[PDB]
């Protein structure tokens, strides 16, 4: 029954989410796998599915990677994102 290719573990960090038209905001992750991340913020919950956002974790010693992510789903609290190839 498990349809996840990779397991998810809790991870909470500050992440900047940006989109060319919708603008940017600072959110927090909730959980992570090798293929995707859930990002919690009320203002993300109306992103269309298929939106492509960039995310970059904040406040790391090193500059974090800037990741392209697809919005695969929204819920009451945020969005499920999949990292792009
Ligand atoms: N479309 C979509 N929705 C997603 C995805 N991941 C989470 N959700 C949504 O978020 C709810 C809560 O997920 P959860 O806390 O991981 O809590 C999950 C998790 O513990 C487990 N679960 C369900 N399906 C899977 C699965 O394929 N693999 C694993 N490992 N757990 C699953 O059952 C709980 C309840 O599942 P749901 O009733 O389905 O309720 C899910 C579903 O509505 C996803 O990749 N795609
Ligand atoms: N960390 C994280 N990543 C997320 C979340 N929601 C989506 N993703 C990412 O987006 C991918 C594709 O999600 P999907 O198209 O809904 O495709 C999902 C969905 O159809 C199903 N699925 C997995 N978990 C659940 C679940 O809890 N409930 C339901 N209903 N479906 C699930 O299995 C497919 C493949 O799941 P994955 O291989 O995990 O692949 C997931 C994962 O990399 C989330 O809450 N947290």
């Amino acid at each position: 029954d498990n349809q996840r290719q990779y397991p998810r573990t809790p991870l909470k960090c500050r992440i900047r989410i940006s989109h060319p038209l919708f603008g940017e905001l600072m959110a927090q992750t909730r959980d992570l796998s090798d293929t995707g991340v859930y990002v919690k913020h009320p203002d993300l919950t109306q992103l269309p599915t298929g939106s492509v956002v960039t995310g970059q974790v904040q406040d790391l010693p090193i500059d974090a990677p800037i990741l392209q992510m697809e919005v695969v789903r929204v819920d009451a609290e945020g969005v499920g994102l999949r990292f792009l190839s």
